[PDB]
RNA sequence: GUUCGCGAAGUAACCCUUCGUGGACAUUUGGUCAAUUUGAAACAAUACAGAGAUGAUCAGCAGUUCCCCUGCAUAAGGAUGAACCGUUUUACAAAGAGAUUU
């Protein structure tokens, strides 16, 4: 069970670590983003230009 | 200011000096530029991570670029110098069959 599963871990490998950190990137990107987002709408709300 | 020419005074003085006059010598610099913020250097300070193949540890050389840096450099180095991976729909048809509006 432990090698057969490790086994299906390693041919999930399609992605290099570079690959791997640039998907982990974009994705600080986009929760950066709607964060931001998210901060200028409660100030929108509140009336701060 | 220097010199050349002339006149007038000292001065009935061809010496000298003064005053006045015409000429000549001499003729248009420097600034793309103003002396602390507000016409732009970048590093460093904080904090966290801490490298390209994949199971690990790595040597690289390249390519694209509306990224450059150090380099005297057309050498070399900068993590293989860095970003590369992300989305992903129509030069769009033809034949055949049935179920529907008239």
């Amino acid at each position: 069970k432990e090698m057969l599963a490790e086994a299906r871990a390693r041919l999930l490998n399609t992605q290099g670590k570079k690959a791997t950190r640039k998907i982990r990137e974009r994705m600080l990107e986009e929760s950066k983003r709607i964060a931001e987002l998210q901060k200028r709408r409660e100030l929108k709300q509140a009336g701060i230009n």
